[PDB]
């Protein structure tokens, strides 16, 4: 298969110390849990269960993620990814690092943001709301991918949104990893529902822009109000709703571009279909969502070359959010 390298911020973490990248080197300080009373529970996530929680030192509310079962090496990524991005735009704030003093088992404090829940949110969110977050979300990728760290796992989910307060916060950065030139990475991340086509036919060699796909499905399902937008039911049904999208052309042109095998199994399910219009998406439900800046935003997020996808960078640029940048400056 042929090689592939990000189109941006490509030689970060080779320019800073290996100190930075070199996170199974980072020995984390771990504080005393019992400063914070755990008080309601929030949710979870893969190896965690999440807290709202009272430091009783200074009454401040925070969150307290709570990781079980426990990898090492895992823990030292997430804490070592967490402080880099630390004052970050809308990037989750590390606050402090704890253990149990009985169970010695650690736990990761963060800032606490009101979280709306998106099943509730989405039900509500404006043509304007909808800019406005998306650019917000986008500041947060474009922060972390200057960094030189790939998220992999954005999804609703993992977007905090205070509605009222109008704040954002990208979360969970456990399945987060430094980009390496040439690096070959485990395909095995992301929700299903927000995979990239690289990650659905096993090409290792991918990098930023991943992302970038994920959040072209959050912004198809937010203007389109089909949640999630391509509804897989396992990873080959995954791709084949895709490529009833984009079209099954376009998808062996990417596959022969980087010279990638198929699993024989899609010969039996993929079919052969046409890229549709993403006005055929549009009815009277989500007409007041969508406007051809969407669409055509969208068409550049949504490719399967996932190197001519859109860097955040000129996301953030794109004429879609000419509204949020106007009332923002
Ligand atoms: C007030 C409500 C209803 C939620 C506020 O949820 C917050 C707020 C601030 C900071 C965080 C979370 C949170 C985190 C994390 C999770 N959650 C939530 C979604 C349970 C779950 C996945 C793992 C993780 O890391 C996290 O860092
Ligand atoms: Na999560």
């Amino acid at each position: 298969a042929a090689g592939s390298r990000a189109r941006v911020y490509a030689e970060v973490n080779s320019l800073r110390s290996r100190e930075y990248w070199d996170y199974e080197a980072h020995v984390p300080s771990w504080g005393n849990q019992d400063d914070y009373q755990l008080v309601r529970k929030l949710g979870r996530g893969k190896y965690s269960e999440v807290f709202e929680a009272i430091n009783i030192t200074n009454n401040e509310r925070v969150v307290v993620k709570i990781l079980k079962p426990v990898k090492k090496k895992k823990i030292k990524r997430e804490v070592k990814i967490l402080e880099n991005l630390r004052g970050g735009t809308n990037i989750i704030k590390l606050i402090d690092t704890v253990k149990d003093p009985v169970s010695k088992t650690p736990a990761l404090v963060f800032e606490y943001i009101n979280n709306t829940d998106f099943k509730q949110l989405y039900q509500i969110l404006t043509d304007f709301d909808i800019r406005f977050y998306m650019y917000e979300l986008l500041k947060a990728l474009d922060y972390c991918h200057s960094k030189g760290i790939m998220h992999r796992d954005v999804k609703p989910h993992n977007v905090m949104i205070d509605h009222q307060q109008k704040k954002l916060r990208l979360i969970d950065w456990g399945l987060a990893e430094f980009y390496h030139p040439a690096q070959e990475y485990n395909v095995r991340v992301a929700s299903r529902y927000f995979k990239g086509p690289e990650l659905l036919v096993d090409y290792q060699m991918y990098d930023y822009s991943l992302d970038m796909w994920s959040l072209g499905c959050m912004l198809a399902s937010m203007i389109f109000r089909r949640e999630p937008f391509f509804h897989g039911q396992d990873n080959y049904d995954q791709l084949v709703r895709i490529a009833k999208v984009l079209g099954t052309e376009e998808l062996y042109g990417y596959l022969k571009k980087y010279h990638i095998d198929l699993d024989p199994h899609f010969n039996d399910i993929l079919g052969q279909h046409s890229r549709k219009r993403w006005e055929n998406f549009i009815h009277s439900e989500n007409r007041h969502l969508v406007s051809p800046e969407a669409l055509d935003l969208l068409d550049k997020l949504l490719r399967y070359d996932h190197q001519q996808r859109l860097t955040a960078k000129e996301a953030m640029e794109h004429p879609y959010f000419y509204p949020v940048v106007k009332e923002q400056s």
